[PDB]
């Protein structure tokens, strides 16, 4: 989903900084740690742990501090 994806909460606007790692949820509702490496305006390409890199929507990633952004 671009801007909307479908969460139990309304459209979500966050943004990331590359080579930050951040919690990922699969559809599975696992949640991998990843760090980012590219960005777009509805999903952030992570490269997790495990060095696979997808784009996932701006609802799975959560801040590992908060985040001011």
């Amino acid at each position: 989903g671009a801007m909307a994806p479908p969460v139990a909460a309304p459209s979500p606007a966050v943004t990331y900084a590359l080579q930050e790692d951040v919690f990922i949820k699969c559809n599975d509702g696992r949640f991998y740690l990843g760090t980012i490496i590219d960005q777009t305006s509805d999903q952030y390409l992570i490269r997790f742990d495990d060095q696979s890199e997808q784009w996932c929507e701006p609802d799975k990633l959560r801040k590992l501090g908060g985040g001011s952004s």
